[PDB]
């Protein structure tokens, strides 16, 4: 139980002794594997805290070669006494970029962990309000998207207390846009997000009804009511979609933004529950145009795009989805580069990810890794990534996934 | 104990209780998954439960559990086993177990034909021509002109472990891999190591690009012997591109019958370590993975020059690009000469069909996402958002070391 993992098109073999620090669970026995299952998962208790704070502690103080220290003890000592007096405690800053960027750095889902260390972390746990909420972000996408020159970043609200003082961003990203039923047939702009576009208008929203109208915040404070916030067009960097060999491509009337931000997720740090914490970095090509362009419960293009390519769409053993699939997102990196908006290709980014996982065997012993997750939806078996074996364990400081607030929410 | 997947693009939620039937172990545990690691002698003592479990099973099956034909058959193998050490299966019994490994099998996307399986019984069969002229039929009616069937050819069962019977070749057509002196290698890299063993055994190699290996055979545990098959046996395509006609100048081909000949059948605890099996192929383990993995033909690049794309730079997507055409190529290839094969989305539609019904039928299907989702444009199948549990169920075909590992040589 010194584990080793290969890669089957190298020979390179790593050994994995860093899953024997692992905490939580997976979801699978011995018996069964779950790995291919989507989320295979009320405050905290005096008791429970302590021994997580002082594994975060523990790390922390490792990290900085001050283990076993006058300030590592004193450091433990205070924060005990604090547990044991109001029942919770405060991350110094330093302990909070740290846990920050370890959620990152432990997210065995996220192929672009090569970035982890140089994370922005924004300090919002002074916020008050969804009015401060708002102007929290707005900062956030701002220095996130840096005209075009994008930053990761994260931006963090006050920490759970009982539960009933929650601060929450209701949207799943920040940016993303809107999806209305029509009265006849299928959807108009975003089918994925077409519960919350309507959560929306039946919280006060005034929608275009376009394809592309991006969605406004939904912000909650301490657990009231959320509110609406429209975010100033000028801080949504927007992208147009051309082909560079195909003028029609033009025609088909496509836009993404530039900005990926994840705003559902909630942050954990030694014990300690942060269930708004907007974070932020740059897309690969294949989200866009694989997924969100190309999954059939989503903008579903693949049929016209052929269409306008005069392929045989008659039989699927033309590949003719397949043809269509590789001209979008052709495009979809030719106009972010174009447009000089950050973006990354699947052959990059998977490429970058094993010279991080051989980083990370190398200085910390191993590198948590969700194979299902990290292979490109596209093209899988010619990036390295394919062949390479992964350990998937969960560490902590960490992302985890939280119960959406509508169905929450004592409205 | 029930268990939820979820197939995210429809909603359609599936209920499996068949893997509380489940006996042998995944590798994974509670605090790490192994889902994505390739690979993770038997006294009377362990194998009258093994052989009464499969017993129920089958008489199960055909609707005679607990009848006298049932009971009586497990006293017989009783007494079979503690006077002999070992026990036979019955034809009916070993067709059905046959059958069921297959069914078992959760790496394989091709299982809705798994009650279609042509069982040759080989268990009469003691040297190493006989096992050449059971190939040679299961060669011809597998391939029949075409129109392939699948079959399997099973010899006779392991015994004290120093008798095996085995294949050397881990398929029964393969071509030959040559490491030149310069360092590159002429034919199948993924051959080369046993193209050595046969050219020592005293093949005489043609040394060219697509040369079929010698099939190398071994009975009961005496050293293997090389065998040619008759060349009228072994159906060959040749690949050509339906625009472009430079294609067929590469001067690439393939062989119709995709027969795996290196793994070990397990029925009712008996060990049968030589068990060769046949389908047809899918397109994409050959235009994917035969012709574009690296370390195999590595084609990728010559197809991309001869269709003049930006090759400087990989974010203009000409692998991607390159990879599809290859894949058209294989498929209209094996179309036009009216060789049985199937596109990738074709099988994996069936699959989710057949998986639908196993739910239904059997309450449970056990699948290796990480295997079932095709190796280019994962997510535009059906399978690639579908949840699937991965459990062990026997009968079952295994994975066994290369004969030239364990192998004590007479001489
Ligand atoms: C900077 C460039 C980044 C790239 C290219 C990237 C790429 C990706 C991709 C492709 C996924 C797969 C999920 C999907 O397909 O929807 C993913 C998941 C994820 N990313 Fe990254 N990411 C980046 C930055 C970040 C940052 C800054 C954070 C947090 C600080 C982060 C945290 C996560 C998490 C937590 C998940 C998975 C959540 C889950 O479902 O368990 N990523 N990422
Ligand atoms: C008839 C059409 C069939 C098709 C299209 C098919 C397709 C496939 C594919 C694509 C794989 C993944 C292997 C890879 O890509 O490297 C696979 C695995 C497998 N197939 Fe099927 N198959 C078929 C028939 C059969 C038959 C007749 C058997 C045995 C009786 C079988 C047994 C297996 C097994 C045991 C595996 C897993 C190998 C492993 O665990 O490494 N298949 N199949
Ligand atoms: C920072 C960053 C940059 C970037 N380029 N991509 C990212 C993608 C994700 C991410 C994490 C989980 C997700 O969930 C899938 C799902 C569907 S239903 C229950 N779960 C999704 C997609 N909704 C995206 C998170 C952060 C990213
Ligand atoms: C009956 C049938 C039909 C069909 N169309 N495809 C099949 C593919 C496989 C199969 C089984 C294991 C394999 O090995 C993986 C590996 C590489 S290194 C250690 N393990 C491979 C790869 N060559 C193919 C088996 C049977 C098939
Ligand atoms: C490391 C990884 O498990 C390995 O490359 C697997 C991944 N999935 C696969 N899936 C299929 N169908 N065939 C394969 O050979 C593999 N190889
Ligand atoms: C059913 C399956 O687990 C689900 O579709 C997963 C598979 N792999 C994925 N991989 C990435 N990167 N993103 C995803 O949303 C998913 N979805
Ligand atoms: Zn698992």
């Amino acid at each position: 139980r010194f584990l080793k993992v290969k890669n089957w098109e190298t020979d390179v073999v790593l050994t994995d002794t860093l899953h024997l620090k692992s905490t939580l669970e997976t979801g699978c026995t011995e018996h069964i594997c779950m790995g291919s299952i989507m989320l295979p998962s009320d405050v905290r208790t005096k008791d429970q805290l302590f021994p997580l704070a002082k594994e975060f502690l523990d790390q922390y103080y490792s990290s900085i070669k001050r283990f076993g220290s006058k300030a590592h003890m004193d450091r433990l000592e205070e924060v005990n006494k604090e547990i044991e007096s109001t029942s919770t405690y405060q991350l110094k800053d330093t302990e909070l970029i740290y846990g920050a960027k370890h959620a990152w750095r432990n997210a065995s889902r996220c192929v672009g962990r090569i970035q982890w260390s140089k994370l922005q972390v924004f300090d919002a746990r002074d916020c008050t309000t969804a009015h401060g909420m708002f102007n929290y972000i707005c900062n956030h996408v701002k220095y996130a998207t840096n005209k075009g020159n994008l930053r990761s970043a994260i931006t963090i609200f006050p920490q759970r207390t009982d539960g009933k003082h929650d601060f929450r961003v209701w949207n799943s990203q920040l940016i993303r846009y809107a999806g209305y039923k029509q009265p006849d047939g299928s959807t108009l702009g975003d089918p994925a997000n077409v519960q919350f576009t309507e959560i929306c208008i039946q919280q006060g929203w005034k929608a275009p009804r376009g394809r592309f109208d991006v969605l406004p915040l939904l912000l909650q404070a301490n657990g009231n009511d959320p509110e609406l916030f429209q975010i100033p067009p000028e801080l949504v960097l927007e992208v147009p979609i051309r082909h560079p060999k195909f003028d029609w491509f033009k025609d088909l009337g496509l836009k993404w933004y530039g900005l990926p931000a994840v705003s559902n997720m909630l942050l954990e740090i030694g014990g300690l529950e942060f269930s708004a914490c907007p974070f932020s970095g740059w897309y690969m090509g294949t989200e866009i145009g694989v997924r969100d362009y190309c999954d059939n419960s989503r903008y579903n293009i693949l049929e016209e795009v052929a269409k306008k390519m005069d392929l045989d769409m008659r039989k699927t053993s033309s590949l003719w989805k397949d043809q269509a699939l590789v001209e979008i997102n052709i495009a979809v990196l030719y106009s972010f580069q174009s447009d000089k908006v950050t973006i990354v290709d699947h052959h990059s980014a998977t490429e970058s990810f094993i010279k991080h996982m051989e980083n990370e065997y190398r200085c910390r012993g191993g590198c948590p890794a969700d194979w299902v997750w990290i292979v490109p939806p596209m093209s899988g078996s010619i990036t390295p990534v394919f062949h390479q074996e992964m350990l998937n364990y969960r560490l902590t400081p960490s992302f985890e996934y939280q119960p959406d607030p509508w169905n929450t929410h004592v409205w």
